[PDB]
């Protein structure tokens, strides 16, 4: 079951400049930063609030680490801005299987590693009225 | 201060078809629907979760009622997709004034009515690294 907005993915050319913009303008601190070599992105999560399902809502600021990354190619085409939205669930595997069975294109055959040890998958934006959509389960405890 | 993600604003050609997609695919349902002739939209709010500041987070699906709308013009140029993000605050007026004073332009000189009797304003996307950013104070 999708029970929260987990994050908004925001692509930027310069992660350190964009992080400083969110910090200086709104007072939002970096919760966690990491590099995902497989995706070719450096990410900063800014925690905005906690959620009623036990999770949290973040801004996920993303910079490409190389030209051949999905995010680097998206930025070259569209400029900086909102890249994707993410919904949280206790069961990414079951939800992804349910949505694939409805005919939605699921970009990965199985969930992959995401921010802070999460497991994630994506839905094709052309099946989601133009919105690149991520499904997220937080790290297991 | 900005204490939650209040909503994601998603522009679409056909609100009813888009709502059915979110209902059928994710099991979301419509919390509130309204026609706003000032903004020139029809909008549906789908409540996804409650938030730790006492508010809630929504998807806001927006269809144009006329082509001379911020949203109607944006769809012609961009196609369907994410149009804005919105942050909740207890005092939209105070936070907009503080943010203007930092050099980020505010699109309205005074806040306007938004969905569900909220009080809203927007920050200029070219001052926000390409993200059209709304500030929202919910009704009592
Ligand atoms: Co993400
Ligand atoms: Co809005």
């Amino acid at each position: 079951s999708l029970t929260r907005i987990d994050h908004i993915g925001i692509a930027c050319h310069d992660l350190d400049a964009t992080v400083e913009f969110y910090r200086a303008t709104y007072g939002f601190e970096v919760f966690h930063t990491e590099v995902n070599e497989e995706q070719g992105v450096r990410e900063a999560m800014l925690k905005i609030n906690d959620t009623s399902d036990g999770g949290a809502s973040y801004l996920q600021l993303l910079e490409p680490t190389r030209e051949d990354s999905a995010v680097g190619k998206w930025l070259a085409k569209n400029g900086e801005g909102v890249h994707h939205i993410a919904f949280g669930t206790a069961d990414v595997d079951a939800d992804a299987a349910d949505i694939r069975d409805k005919g939605v294109r699921v970009l990965y055959d199985e969930p992959r590693r995401g921010s802070m040890g999460s497991r994630i998958t994506f839905l094709h934006p052309k099946d989601c009225h133009g919105v690149l959509t991520e499904l997220v389960t937080s790290a297991a405890v």
